[PDB]
């Protein structure tokens, strides 16, 4: 009852965004992960938007609400924040894909436009031509950076979400090219990966927890953002990961220091790709993703969510405006807007 706060939402989205790291570490260890947690906790409201039943109490508690919850008067609100031009103005791609023999209420059309500033397209579902129309759009989108999305496209295909983000951020104080040395970066025991290694020696925002044994740093963006840099002592990544709650955060951005630091990050550029529907199945969002779903409030005809695509690409150079921090290992980071707190990005960078 009632229109969700802003601090429900800045809560809600950012226990979603742990647990959602949690698990896709889980999955799959040794690899890069790189997804923008806000970004689907924004698709999956947009689809409340149109679901009825058990189907809408999976989600918004699988975000982090209560079933009868309001969520978004807020979300606009959030969107609108940082989709402003004093932000990040991030390259981004949200296309709803449903096939073209299904009238959709088109007041759920005019819904997601204003609210969540996310386009919906009738498409014929003939595999061939329309995973190129898909996938030329969110090309387009993202001004080709995020060439050939969707891999393959199974026949009974109705309704697909794309979700994909790039970003490369100008730091506000920008490393020197000429102090960018080739080192060796220990992705573990026995495997070695040459990677140019950029170094800055100023003053940051810093902290050495030893209650969680790993190092903590703040890079400002441009756009008032931020990336939270996380460096494990030797071989301490899996327990970090497993302490890596919302409490733990506001415990670190409590404790940092502006101090000297010796800075020496890797210039890098990774991804992640990620299948909604294995992932958020673990978060309880099911339903949605299986032939009895309600999407009622999309079609009055039989509908789910086919297949579901996000994909983040990340890319860090020097570009551009004592304690030594060397991340010549595997790292944590995540990027948070210094206005909301809202976490943009979370990732791991294993194999730059």
């Amino acid at each position: 009852q009632g229109a969700a706060s802003s601090h429900k939402l800045a809560e809600a989205n950012t226990d979603f965004a742990f647990s959602l790291y949690r698990e896709l570490a889980k999955s799959s260890p040794d690899k890069n992960i790189f997804f923008s947690p806000v970004s689907i906790s924004s698709a999956l409201a947009m689809l409340s938007l149109g679901a009825k039943g058990d189907t809408h109490t999976q989600i918004l508690e699988g975000l982090g609400f209560n079933s009868e919850a309001d969520i978004h008067q807020g979300f606009q609100h959030l969107l609108q924040t940082l989709n402003r031009p004093k932000g990040l103005q991030l390259k981004t791609a949200n296309g709803l894909f449903v096939d073209k023999s299904l009238k959709l209420l088109d007041s759920f059309l005019e819904d997601s436009k204003k609210l969540y500033q996310a386009e919906a397209f009738s498409v014929d579902f003939d595999p061939e031509e329309a995973k190129k129309q898909i996938n030329d759009w969110v090309e387009k989108q993202t001004n080709g950076k995020i060439k050939d999305l969707l891999k393959d496209l199974d026949s009974d295909t109705v309704l697909v979400l794309v979700n994909a983000i790039y970003f490369k951020g100008k730091w506000k104080k920008p490393f020197d090219p000429e102090n960018t040395k080739e080192e060796d970066f220990h992705v573990d025991e026995k495997t070695t990966v040459k990677v140019p290694m950029m170094s800055q020696k100023g003053k940051f925002y810093y902290y050495h927890d030893d209650e969680l044994s790993c190092k903590v740093l703040e890079l400002p963006y441009k756009g008032n953002a931020s990336m939270l840099i996380i460096l494990p002592d030797e071989g301490g990544l899996q327990h970090l990961e497993q302490s890596l709650t919302p409490e733990t955060l506001s415990k670190w951005l409590k404790s940092l220091t502006r101090r000297s630091v010796e800075l020496y990050l890797p210039k890098f550029k990774i991804e992640g790709t990620y299948d909604l529907k294995e992932v958020l199945s673990n978060l309880g969002i099911t339903d949605l993703f299986s032939p009895g779903a309600d999407l009622s409030g999309i079609t009055e005809e039989k509908l789910y969510v086919s297949k579901a695509v996000h994909k983040a690409v990340l890319e860090v150079n020097e570009e551009g405006t004592p304690p030594e921090f060397k991340a010549d290992r595997p790292f944590l980071f995540l990027i948070r807007e210094n206005k909301t707190g809202s976490i943009l990005f979370m990732g791991k960078v294993v194999n730059p």
